[PDB]
C-alpha cells in the first residue's frame, strides 16, 4: 500500500501520553517514540484520540494522513499534536518513474493510478511524487469541478526509465478535463 | 550546497508571466516551465518578483526557500505563486546518515552541521532529514530561548552506516540546551 498509512508516535512533552488508534492504544513515556511505524488501512483510520496522564482532556486528530506515506505523530502536554510527513512507505525501485499531479481547478481532485492514490490535491497545488514501473499507465481523475458526463479516464505517455514527471490538470476548451505532461529532473528527496 | 537553493519555475496560469531573480529574468508562456533548476546561494537570493503581461501587479516572493533543497515555483495569473518543496539538491550516497531535528523550545532554533543548515525549526516541530557521511559530527545550535553564555557546541555520537537519527532539542535542568538522540527506521524519500 498504496492504501496503507504508516505512523510513528514521538512524545516530546514532559509526561506519559496515549494515542488511541482503532483497535490499539500506545502509551509512551516523555521523550520517547514507538520503535516502529504502525501500519493502517486509510479507510479503517476512522479517528485518532490523544490523551495525557492525569489531564482529562482528550483531543481528536485532524485526518491529515496520506496513503502510501509515513508520518511522525508528534505529541506533547496538554494533548497537543502535529503530524509530520516522513516520505514514502516504500523505497522506489531502480528505474521507476516519479509522477506528481498539479491541480489548477477551483475544486479538489483525486487521482487513482495503478493502485496508487493522490487524494484531494488542493487548488493550484502539487501532490508529492509516487513511483511506477515504466510504460503507459492508465489513470482516473475525479472532481466536482466538471460535469459528471465528462471523460475521467486518461493515459500517461510511454514512461522512460528513472524519470520524473509533473502532470498539470486543467480545464479543456470543451469544459471538461485535460492533462499537460512536463518532464522534471528526477527527485533526490 | 548545502547553502544552495535550486528553483524551477512552472507557469500553470493562462498568460505570460515573468519571474525576476537577482541578475536574471525568466519569462514563461502559459503551461510551460524552465528546462532546468536554476541554482542560487541563499544569501544572494535577496528578492524574487513575479509579474504578468498587461497586469501592472508585481508580487514579491516573501515565502522562504530552504538551502540544500530543490523547489518548484508554481506561478499563475494575475501574480500568484506557490513554492513547492522538491526534496534534496543531492541524492544521499549509500551509507550516509539521515539526521533531522525536533525543537521542543518556545523559540525557533537554527542548527548548523558539517556545512548543512536547518534554519528556524519552529516550536514543537521537526525539520526534514539531511544526509552526512559516517562518524562523529560536530554541530551548533543557536536560539534566543537560552542565555548567550550557554554551550552552543555539540557532537553527534559515532553514527553508524546508513543509519537515521532524530535529535530532540530541549531545556536542560541548568537552564541551557540538551539534545536527546533517537535512532529511526531510515527514510525512503
Amino acid at each position: 500500500g498504496g492504501n496503507q498509512v504508516q505512523i510513528k508516535v514521538l512524545n516530546i512533552g514532559n509526561n506519559n501520553m496515549t494515542v488511541h488508534f482503532p483497535g490499539n492504544s500506545v502509551t509512551l513515556a516523555q521523550m520517547s517514540q514507538t520503535d516502529t511505524f504502525m501500519t493502517f488501512d486509510i479507510d479503517k483510520l476512522t479517528s485518532i484520540n490523544i490523551s495525557s496522564s492525569g489531564s482529562p482532556g482528550v483531543t481528536t486528530v485532524a485526518h491529515d494522513f496520506e496513503q502510501g506515506h509515513r508520518h511522525t505523530l508528534l505529541v506533547w502536554n496538554p494533548s497537543q499534536y502535529r503530524v509530520v510527513k516522513d516520505g514514502l512507505n516504500q523505497k522506489p525501485e531502480k528505474g521507476e518513474n516519479g509522477i506528481r499531479f498539479v491541480n489548477t481547478l477551483n475544486e479538489m481532485v483525486t487521482i487513482k493510478m495503478s493502485g496508487k492514490v493522490y487524494e484531494n490535491v488542493t487548488s493550484h497545488n502539487a501532490s508529492g511524487y509516487q513511483f511506477f514501473p515504466s510504460g503507459e499507465k492508465q489513470y482516473t481523475i475525479n472532481t466536482t469541478a466538471v460535469a459528471p458526463t465528462c471523460l475521467t479516464d486518461f493515459k500517461s505517455s510511454n514512461l522512460d526509465f528513472g524519470s520524473a514527471y509533473t502532470y498539470v490538470i486543467r480545464r479543456a476548451s470543451d469544459g471538461c478535463l485535460e492533462v499537460k505532461e512536463f518532464e522534471d529532473i528526477p527527485p533526490n528527496t
